[PDB]
């Protein structure tokens, strides 16, 4: 079973959920974690849905080198400035020192865009739409946490280059909506589409959009994905240039975008839907949607009778495969049935299917929901339609409960004292914000200073999350920021973050 | 158009094929090459086949960290000794030096097996069958060539741990059989299944089974894949143990294998099937099997008739997509039909589908085979039937000629003199060999006066080693017929 309680101490609960579900194994290098097949299948499920959608947009998959030269990495000044201290450098091969240290990619902007310049000579070479699934390394100055914050992580990064800004801006929102579909339709997690502030925006871009998710156990929010508009800052440094047919003889710099989604998605799914019985898989991403377990195999049952009980389970397995239900039949005669119930509950299989000798003679079986523990006795001939209905209802309620949790935890506050008090209750707040960096740092410093949390809870100030595309309330004209010294530009979502 | 010719300068011909087919782009870090969509789509075709086959064997996909500690890397002494010079070491996080350098994986044995030991607590925990599709770094010191020998490459690496030795021995030959299917059933390249010698076997294992392919244009053979039996060399170092089911108090060490296939497959495909017209894709791994191109679009053609020809091309697109044939209609307005002819030829699309106004009105179209250049006028009715037949014809034609090239370039020699003659003729010779590492160093140094190195001990050699035959050196008796030759 599970020892820790998600409501009391969240860290060891998360640590026990990711291990006992066989998702995460630990490594002797801090910030690096093993993705076991149970977690990796979730990533493959996300990969299969996102690949199919970006190919509709004309995006193609490729793979670029992981090593970056010093000169390439420092073409964009403000970009390398933000990533320099967290870049891992290869300095030697074997015992021989490298003449020039090469870098491990924290992101592939400076690796790809030299090639973009070579590939783009005429206007016919645009647009370039490329994506790659790969690993990056970010030796960050933060507490590592599996899935959420790791030194090495798997992701997709898509880099598109266009002749006009209207083409680029269109794709930014197209991709961000795809990231929102990954969270809301696959992981059953609600997200808030928004724009990052000037402080938290991608270094080297004009603006960045993001989806923010909420983790109610810790009251903290987390970034689920970003779609940046790079404008021309990178094409001006890497010389991604073409001649426009309408503007004779003049150098045109391409408009570029980048967008990324990481294996953090798995950790958010764990933090939102996991309970005190272990992991909870949304049926959409569940590696196994239905696990079939033979029950009641006493020593008195004959060898022929036991084989007929196994055959009925395999028959349920074939029936569910013919209707595209991902089903595993745990026929292993080496483990107890209660060990199997516990094993697959920890892993989060949405439905457990129990077949016993009495039920098989009676033309029925038992279906047990993972999210609620509700046990239903279903007729043998209704197995294909009933289970698919339960699988759909599990996905709906997981998103319904997470949405109602989000609606009640994201509110509006206009003054600093109400923003402070609501923040200390475990909520994220939309406040009228002037949109300046020095004020955002002031909020980060004063929310941590005036904090009143539970005994033992560490000091953590609120930071910017996003400027929501559709905020909760309209900003009344002339309304000042929460600092009182500058006019407010927009409602900005704030709160403690991962 | 391609400037170089395969018969003259193979190096410059190869550099121009991979770039003009838009497979490879070059990078300012020596030995690292960009895999563009046309190349990566081949790797995906290899991946979806191979992944489907190992799932039937109970192998599951995962992903282990790229960084390995000094202590974990040096646990197996023979394994770390062979890889030590070619391991890249991270020593700096920005400008702050790590207290201890960490290494980029050249292979993931020392990364995964510490986790294998924690997972194997009893007999119930075996077998463990894990595979990952990832990048790996081996910092070579020889001149790099795209696909064939690169500083960083993509691969899959399977690691399996078994309770018995018969189990691991079964899987080693099962995986090698799948590698043979990848090269023969998909890439249409014949391979020679064999066994590495003591000098060439995987450091840290007991034996290595490999598939060796031959590049006829250069006369040098190349290793297509390997499946190693690690035995207990690693489980005795990383403490992967389990209680003896029969004897209480006695530990048993797991029997392990490892097996890998890299993106070198694409380069071997290029070097074998490519011609002076450019790349030649086998239809089974071809991203685009058929390209539809509208022809005869003159400036005087009526917009109605011009629109009718466009629709006719999309009608073939809908029909071919209905019979699971990968087809793209190149209806782009800013490129001439002749430009698209040479464009898809360079990339290796097996069949070109030409639709002109005269051929459309006569209910016909043209089919151009990439391998032979034959042009076939086909009626609109027998489209899905004949195009499917040509695609399978292209697949068997490419294999039959590469198998015929391998038959006439792999002969048997019996002494040092005649082995040198056939080797410098651009062929690989099977010779009676004593298996010693001493003679393997001598045969490479002598026949260079480059040089032929051990490739594999064929599972099925050409001639049966008659009893009494000694090695080509003369000192020791010959223990088996071995295939030698210059290799990449
Ligand atoms: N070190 C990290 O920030 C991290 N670690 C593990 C997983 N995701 C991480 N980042 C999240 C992220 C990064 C880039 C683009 C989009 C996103 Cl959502
Ligand atoms: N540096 C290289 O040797 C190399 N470079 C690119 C591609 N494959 C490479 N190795 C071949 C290889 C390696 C492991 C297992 C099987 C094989 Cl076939
Ligand atoms: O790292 C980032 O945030 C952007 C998005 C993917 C590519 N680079
Ligand atoms: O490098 C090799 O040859 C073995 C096989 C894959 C993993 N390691
Ligand atoms: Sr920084
Ligand atoms: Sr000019
Ligand atoms: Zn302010
Ligand atoms: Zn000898």
């Amino acid at each position: 079973g599970l020892e820790a309680k998600k409501e009391e101490n969240l860290a060891d609960w998360y640590s026990q959920v990711i291990t006992k579900s066989e998702m995460i194994e630990y490594h002797d290098i801090s910030g690096c974690y093993i993705l076991r097949p149970w977690a990796y299948a979730i990533w493959e499920a996300i990969k299969d849905f996102f690949d199919a959608e970006i190919k509709k947009l004309g995006v193609e998959n490729c793979y670029f080198p992981m090593f970056v030269s010093q000169s390439a990495l420092e073409k964009e000044k403000t970009h390398v400035a933000d990533f320099a201290p967290e870049v891992a450098w290869v300095t030697r091969s074997g015992k021989t020192e490298l003449a020039e240290p090469i870098a491990i990619r924290p992101t592939s902007e400076t690796v790809m865009y030299p090639a973009y310049a070579k590939w783009v000579q005429s206007h016919r070479d645009l647009p370039i739409k490329l994506n790659q699934w790969c690993n990056v390394v970010r030796w960050e100055f933060k507490h590592p946490q599996p899935f959420l914050r790791t030194r090495e992580f798997l992701w997709q990064e898509g880099h598109s280059a266009f002749a006009t800004m209207e083409e680029a801006a269109e794709e930014v929102l197209q991709i961000l909506d795809l990231y929102a579909q990954v969270y809301e339709e696959l992981l059953a997690i609600p997200v808030v589409k928004g724009r990052k502030t000037e402080k938290e925006k991608f270094a080297g871009g004009d603006y960045t959009t993001t989806i923010e998710a909420f983790i109610s156990a810790s009251g903290r929010a987390i970034q689920g994905g970003t779609s940046h508009h790079l404008g021309q800052n990178f094409s001006k440094m890497f010389e991604i240039v073409f001649e426009d047919p309408k503007i004779p003889g003049e150098k045109q710099f391409a408009y570029q975008n980048s967008w990324g989604l990481t294996t953090r998605t798995i950790g958010v799914m764990t933090m939102v839907h996991g309970d005190n019985m272990g992991l909870v898989l949304p049926p959409r991403v569940a590696c196994v949607q239905v696990v079939i377990i033979p029950c009641g195999i006493t020593n008195a049952l004959s060898e022929e009778d036991k084989e007929a009980l196994i055959a009925k389970c395999n028959d349920y397995r074939r029936r569910l495969l013919s209707v595209n239900i991902r089903v595993r039949a745990d026929l292993r005669d080496n483990y107890s049935p209660g060990w199997k119930f516990n094993h697959w509950e920890l892993k989060g299989v949405p439905i457990r299917l129990e077949v016993g000798p009495r039920d098989m003679k009676s033309c029925q079986f038992v279906a047990v929901r993972r999210d609620t523990g509700e046990k239903l006795t279903v007729a043998e001939n209704e197995a294909e339609t009933k289970l698919q209905a339960i699988l759909e209802d599990i996905q709906v309620t997981l998103f319904t409960r997470a949405s109602e949790d989000l609606k009640t935890h994201m509110v509006v506050a206009n003054t600093m004292e109400d923003f402070q008090k609501i923040l200390d209750s475990g909520k994220i707040v939309q406040i009228p914000f002037c949109g300046e960096i020095d004020c955002e740092d002031w909020i980060k410093k004063t929310t941590a200073r005036d904090q009143d949390l539970e005994p033992g809870a560490p000091s953590m100030g609120a930071k910017s999350l996003c400027i929501p595309f559709k905020p909760l309330c309209e900003l009344q004209p002339g309304a000042k920021c929460v600092c009182g010294k500058n006019p407010a530009k927009y409602y900005t979502l704030f709160g403690r973050s991962y």
